[PDB]
């Protein structure tokens, strides 16, 4: 439920974030989003198998 | 009128743009604005002073 409700199911390329150091919102990027989300996605899986065997 | 309607009466030192080159608003910096808004000053009474005469 944790991990569900953290992180979700696709990690998003690029980000728009506007903290005290940045004046106005910036746009950044992200290196490598389909490798995570890809094995973010099995790990769910592998998680919910091991929630049904239990 | 055309002098006043255009310019007005002080120089922003600071600018907010944004145009299709940059992606979202950015904060430009001007360089020497209150000789710019003086000498602009300057100039509109000496213009108001020559209507005047006129
Ligand atoms: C033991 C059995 C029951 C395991 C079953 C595994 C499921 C819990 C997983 C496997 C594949 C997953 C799907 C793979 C891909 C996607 C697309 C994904 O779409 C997006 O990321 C864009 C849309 C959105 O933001 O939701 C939404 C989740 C979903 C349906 C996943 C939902 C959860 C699924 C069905
Ligand atoms: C022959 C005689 C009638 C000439 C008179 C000259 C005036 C037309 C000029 C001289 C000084 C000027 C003033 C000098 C400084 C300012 C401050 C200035 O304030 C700002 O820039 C911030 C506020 C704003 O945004 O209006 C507004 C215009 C004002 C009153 C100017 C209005 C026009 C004035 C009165
Ligand atoms: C052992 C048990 C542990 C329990 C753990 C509970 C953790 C709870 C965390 C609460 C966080 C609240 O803040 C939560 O932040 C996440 C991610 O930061 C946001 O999540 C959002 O952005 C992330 C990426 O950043 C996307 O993947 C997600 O789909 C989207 O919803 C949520 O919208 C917000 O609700
Ligand atoms: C010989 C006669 C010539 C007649 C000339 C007539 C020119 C008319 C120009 C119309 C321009 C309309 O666009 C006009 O742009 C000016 C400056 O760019 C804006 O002006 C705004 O920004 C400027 C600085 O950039 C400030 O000094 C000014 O106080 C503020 O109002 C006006 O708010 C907008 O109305």
């Amino acid at each position: 439920v944790g991990q569900y409700f953290l992180y979700g199911f696709s990690v998003p390329g690029l980000y728009e974030c506007n903290r005290y150091p940045c004046i106005k919102e910036v746009e950044c990027y992200v290196s490598r989003p389909t490798e995570k989300t890809v094995f973010l996605v099995f790990m769910f899986a592998v998680s919910g198998i091991c929630v049904v065997l239990n």
